[PDB]
DNA sequence: CTGGCCTGTCTTACACAGTGATGCAAATCAAGTGTGAAGCCAGACAAAAACC
């Protein structure tokens, strides 16, 4: 799932390179 | 008593196995280095899986 989540968020966060720990937490929380 | 004529030894022809040498084409080396391609790192965590 995590790849798809991050791919969707590529536009959600306009140009940010997101953290590993926090992105894990977010994909986890959904 | 002597052939023709239906049968196992004899006699070389003949292919070729394989020897160390040979000869030519094609890698290879050697130097310079800046790339690009590639597997790996870390941490919180959840899938797809088998164990009581």
């Amino acid at each position: 799932f995590v790849q798809t989540c991050r791919e969707e968020h590529k536009k959600k966060h306009p140009d940010a390179s997101v953290n590993f720990s926090e992105f894990s937490k977010k994909c986890s929380e959904r």
